[PDB]
């Protein structure tokens, strides 16, 4: 019979999945995992979940699937169905849906007993997505692979590659998209909330930052244009109907702009972005100034002049704060 | 042969899944259970369901999976596939969808026959959600685990931990989110719809309250500002065009505010919050005042409508104080 | 050996599923059934479907799963996996999707052979859902259970309980919700698609009615407010500018109310509700009234009689609307 | 042992599913099929797919599942699990989802070897749903059942009932709905992806037509009402601000009408409905007439009067064409 | 026993799925594949996923499933369940969902050992869609098939048909739809995630373009009508009520046009559609009303409007030109 067929028979007719493959039960099975991010398919700041398509590969030593290549025509490694052998139950804690990814029927066995398992994960995980810096926003999400049942005495987890490689690896990442990732940071720890159970878990912090240009052109530049134009409402003659008409029309322009803002901004219930805070503050200041003009026009002057200067100074202060905040947010993002 | 392999063969060679594991059929199988809420993924007040991600673990005594460690290299406990042993039919009654949780292949067996089963559940359950206090909600609805088929003299349920410990347990809860849970309250009862049969069930009341600050900033403060502006608007005489122009400005503000609210205020079919009632009442008063001004430009109507407006704002104000008081 | 273990072996090592469990093939298997409605999750008038959560239980006599208790330590009842025995193919015809229900691994067996099977069903079924009486809706559609393949000479269906007990059963219904059920009505008939075969089917009519209060407050009362406002307005002089102003302002308000209704009224294409038709009619009648004043004021005996005719016609329409509301409530209350 | 049990053991003990049940491999397996449409659950003119709940039943001769009734207590037929026997891979083309139908565990076997398989299919398939005639629209969507792998040398398809009996079959159709079906027309043909292989397929053309009354009431009557109001508006003099205000309010009525209609007028990208074209052309005519009126007001006249009458005539002609196209669409929809 | 039954018995009694079917393990298994696009079911730019329903067929030589026809009643070909034999793990990369593909129980075997597997794939894949030219879009989305686990030393991929034939093949495409595909371009390369290992993969570039006529009728012509009317309205004086009435007329026109737009115009965060910005810009500019200063700001505004419309026209011509060729 051919080498592959009789080798597979030799291995799997004696093998019995369902028992951790160690001939000394005190020895833990060390699962060396690795993660390569392929694409951040989706990021719901509304639902506080994100969908990451990651190529996940892990290997472990199976002490029963060993053979001498000299007896089997120099076969160094062979592929066998994944469901035919014991597979560690490594699982990611913050999953929200098991995922719609395929099964990848096969795994590789090397004559040393090492089992290599490559599988794609279209995992969607709960995440603390915060849009406080909306346009210049950097999200720091994490994935935590942990042996769900087995304690560290049974299954331990480690990195396949050196940490420096996995941090900087962006070989196959789909760069085009709303998000670009700066790196995935591994971190090992012995999770434990129990009297005598310590579970090994491997955290990967996937750092991703939004690329703002579309939002810069859509929100920031028009908002800056409107805020700059609003300064002119304070150089037109103080109580003229011309000035009141100007302020009314620019308030209408701001109001219609905020509709586009509502359309464009991502929905959330955790916290409003600073951009929205400044927009609504400017709207309130403009309304107050317009009301002051309306009232003073009803009356009329000295009070009007001093109030006008006060409102102009507060408006200038607000717009300066907004611009400095934009610069600061950009500095944080880069 | 290695101890693990021959121990597994010894246990499972003659084992027969599908029979309740007791050597005296009169004894009930007591399934001790525990629940830890990991995250409240979604609360939907239109579909009246909420999705919670919970770490559910349970253990029971399987009287056939027993061995002396002396014969098996002092193997005190081992893991074997979950599908290879009898597993109790504990089910959550008010589930709406089975969920998308994984299968968790293995379970632990201790040499005394105790089987420990840990499994994550993304349960989606029906609940009597109400948004009467929308920004200051405190929802309170149950998860009840019961043996679906087996009566109490076949399967019985109990708590793994003391009730107070599970009640105060928030070790792993994912805090950052719209909902924070005040506690889960266990409660045991013998359900029955026909006297010949009694069923053991264990209710867990997950108590969660919305953290309002986002809606305080986004909804309450702009509405308060607009109400204050409309109140000040009445200092202009009705016979003055300034008043109608100012009213138009505030109606434009309310249009913008309503559009923003549409993106945020929850939809439902059972009833809107008091906040919505006050919103529409204030908008109606503003519109009626605009009609009054455009009609004038009956003078006592000015101060009458102003008093109604002042009354509404005060009612709106004390409602917020009351709702906040309940929220604490 | 323990009693349960050897009893289960004795039964299921000889037993073979697939074959209908009857030792005389000329005898049909009578499958008693029962249904308890747990909740009405979703009634969709756009898709013309509704989703109900029902606790469905059925029992039948299996003539091979019988034993003498004396031989098995007086075991008079035991549980065995549902997939280890013949399970009748009782299926629901109106189904549109099987649903998200679990599988309930086990069933009960009594020593005389009767098998008890309990299973929850998330049935979603096609139904003719008309909203003609929208606020005071009462719906009438049904669920029919029938052996999909087997004729009545193989499988016949029957009620577990007396018809009046299932009819009045509201022991577990989730009452808090948009819909309340008035009862479930069983009805047995021998369906026959082709003259050579007869099939047993058991129709359950799940009668439900909407609880209107939210829609009564949200739609009906504001609508009547607007309509009575128009009636009040008709008191103004015919050619007066006040009359035209009132008409046009009420047009704006009523149109925005129609927009609100569109936002709130359920979507459908099978048919418009009466409430909707009267709204549209009265709007059109108002537009005719408004259009009329433009000609008359532009150009008064003709105006006066024309105004009187319009006023009386609109008042008659208002009365018809109110009487329609009384009729709809009278039907829904009983 | 009981007759059923030993008969089942006699049949299925040595039965080897997977192999086509024919004892002379050269003979094809003729799979007779039938289809009864139960309900047209959803026609999606946006996505150009529809979902039809159809009761599908097929039978074929299995040469190995044969027995002599006298030897087994005179049993003429029995039911056995569907997964225990060879089942032809008759598959519908142009599907978009495998469907949400159950598994129907059992099939009937008759002693001659005929296997009967009844199964409900929640098929969702692609057809070119052209809504040109939207309110009075008749769609001719098709289902084709074909042995996905096996060529005609292995599996051949045929009708269970006479073609006219299936063409006029509405025995169990759920008629209360937006769509009513005029019939399903069978048509056999031998497809050939490459001339070396010939594939037998059975096309059923399900013909369905929208019942318009809802759309009549909600769209066409209000549209006629607004158009008649616009025709009335032309009586007012062009020089009058009354006419300008009337036209502005009528245009606002147009706007609100279309706003509400957006909920019900189907979305699509294959082509605009004819009624939509008339809507937009009347809207544009109204707008341009109003603009000309405003300009002539600015001037304020002979040319003004001539253009007023000309625009009135064009509007009247457009309304006449609208009536003609409505009656035409209705005439086609009747047949 | 009948020929088919005992032939299946001979083949499958000692056959054991799992082992790559070669009697000399050093030989790679060459999986010839072919792909025919049947329909482009969806192009979702908001999620950047494209859904195509494609007829996928592949064949390979299984060196264990061989027989002499003379011994088995001259049977040259037979069908056996797909689950009963080794099947290569040819996986399409950049999938998003495994998809609603049916199981297709059977495959053909020919006495020389060739296995033919036909299966329909409803692949939904993530690829870079863009609506920069919305009404005149042309998209270039890839499908790449690769043996997920096996390296090129185990599984190698090739085309069933000649590249030009598969490229120009549009025999079964559902042509009556929003999208028409120009062709599918195959391309073979040895992917390498590590220096020591090489993976064979086969990219098919599906090239599709939106057919615009609907959007020309629905969007472009009405928008040009409204823009031309806005230009015309400038001749009414800047202080006059005639201009106000004209502006309200135009505003109602835009009110209808924008709901029509919202019902059809796609939106995504990757970038803007050049056509889309003008609509909202012009609708917003009705706010503008910019006596000595006003009368000349009006001419400035008129120049702005005219240049905007000129840019719109040349943009439409450009978009059509890049879409035609
Ligand atoms: C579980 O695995 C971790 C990771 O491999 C082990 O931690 C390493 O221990 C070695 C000891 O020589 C150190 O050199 C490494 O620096 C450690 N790595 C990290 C990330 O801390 C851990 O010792 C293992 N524990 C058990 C019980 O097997
Ligand atoms: C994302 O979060 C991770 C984890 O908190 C940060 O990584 C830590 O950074 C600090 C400061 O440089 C170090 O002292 C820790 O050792 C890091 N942890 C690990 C596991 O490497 C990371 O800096 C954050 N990045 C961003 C952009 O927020
Ligand atoms: C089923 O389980 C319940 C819950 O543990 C048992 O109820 C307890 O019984 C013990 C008996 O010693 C009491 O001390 C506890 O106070 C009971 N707890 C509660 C919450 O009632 C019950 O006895 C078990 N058996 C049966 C037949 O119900
Ligand atoms: C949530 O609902 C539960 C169930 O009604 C409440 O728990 C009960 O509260 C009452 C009043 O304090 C006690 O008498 C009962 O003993 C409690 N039952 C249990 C099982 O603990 C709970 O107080 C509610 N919480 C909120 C915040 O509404
Ligand atoms: C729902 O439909 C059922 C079936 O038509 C109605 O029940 C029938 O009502 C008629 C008239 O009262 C009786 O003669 C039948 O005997 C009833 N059938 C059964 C099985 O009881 C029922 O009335 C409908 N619901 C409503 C609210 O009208
Ligand atoms: C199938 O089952 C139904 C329901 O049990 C049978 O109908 C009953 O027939 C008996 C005959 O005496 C009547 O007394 C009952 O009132 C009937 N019940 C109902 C609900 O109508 C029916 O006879 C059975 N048919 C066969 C062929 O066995
Ligand atoms: C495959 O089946 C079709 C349909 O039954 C066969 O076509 C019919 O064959 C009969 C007998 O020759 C003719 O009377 C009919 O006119 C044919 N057409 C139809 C529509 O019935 C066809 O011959 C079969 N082919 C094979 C190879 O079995
Ligand atoms: C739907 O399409 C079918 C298939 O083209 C039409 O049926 C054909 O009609 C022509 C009319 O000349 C006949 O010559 C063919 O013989 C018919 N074929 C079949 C299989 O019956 C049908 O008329 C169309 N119906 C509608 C309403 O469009
Ligand atoms: C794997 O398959 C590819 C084809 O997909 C082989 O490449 C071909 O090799 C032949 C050798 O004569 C050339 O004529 C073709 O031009 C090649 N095609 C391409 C697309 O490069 C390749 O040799 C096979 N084996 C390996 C190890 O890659
Ligand atoms: C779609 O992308 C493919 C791949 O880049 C293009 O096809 C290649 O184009 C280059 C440049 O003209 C040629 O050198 C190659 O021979 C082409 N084929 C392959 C397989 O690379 C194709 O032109 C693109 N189509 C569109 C419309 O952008
Ligand atoms: C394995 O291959 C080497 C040459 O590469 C050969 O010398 C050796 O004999 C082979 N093994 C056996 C068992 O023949
Ligand atoms: C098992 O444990 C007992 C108690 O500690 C000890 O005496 C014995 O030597 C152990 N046996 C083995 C094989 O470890
Ligand atoms: C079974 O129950 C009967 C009473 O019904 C009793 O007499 C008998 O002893 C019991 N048998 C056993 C083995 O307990
Ligand atoms: C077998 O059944 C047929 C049909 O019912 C009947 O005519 C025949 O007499 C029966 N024969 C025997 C031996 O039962
Ligand atoms: C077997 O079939 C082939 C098909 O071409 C034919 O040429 C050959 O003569 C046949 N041989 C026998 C023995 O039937």
């Amino acid at each position: 019979r051919p080498a592959l067929l009789r080798l597979s028979d030799y291995l799997l007719t004696n093998y019995r999945k369902g028992v951790r493959p160690v001939r000394d039960w005190r020895k833990p099975t060390t699962v060396s995992i690795d993660v390569i991010v392929y694409a951040i398919l989706n990021v719901d700041e509304k639902n506080q979940v994100l969908t990451t398509y990651i190529w996940y590969r892990q290997y472990w030593t199976d002490e029963f699937l060993q053979w001498n290549p000299e007896d089997f025509d120099n076969i160094t490694k062979l592929s066998i169905p994944t469901d035919s052998i014991w597979v560690p139950d490594i699982l990611i804690n913050e999953f929200v849906d098991v995922g719609k990814s395929p099964n990848i029927p096969y795994v590789y066995i090397r004559h040393q007993g090492e089992v290599q398992n490559y599988k794609p994960l279209q995992v969607v995980t709960a995440c603390s997505l915060d849009i406080y810096n909306f346009p210049f926003d950097v999200q720091n999400c994490s994935l935590t692979f942990t042996s769900w049942l087995h304690t560290i005495q049974d299954i331990n987890i480690s990195l396949w590659r050196l940490p420096e490689k996995v941090k900087s690896d962006r070989s196959v990442f789909m760069n085009q998209g709303e998000w670009e990732l700066l790196g995935v940071l591994p971190y090992f720890r012995e999770f434990s909330m129990e009297s005598s159970n310590y579970y090994a878990e491997m955290k990967f912090y996937v750092v991703i930052r939004r690329r703002p240009l579309f939002y810069v052109v859509s929100l920031l530049l028009p908002s800056i244009f409107l805020m700059v134009m609003d300064i002119v409402g304070f150089y037109l003659p103080p109580n003229s109907g011309e000035r009141v008409s100007f302020k009314i029309t620019l308030l209408l322009g701001y109001s219609v702009f905020l509709i586009i803002v509502s359309d464009t901004l991502p929905a959330t219930a955790i916290g409003t972005p600073l951009i929205g805070v400044y927009f609504v503050v400017c709207m309130a200041l403009l309304v107050i100034s317009l009301a002051e003009t309306i009232f003073i026009v009803r009356l009329v002057l000295r009070v009007g002049s001093v109030l006008d200067k006060l409102l102009f100074h507060i408006y200038l202060l607000a717009v300066l704060a907004y611009s400095i905040t934009l610069v600061m947010l950009w500095s944080i993002w880069q």
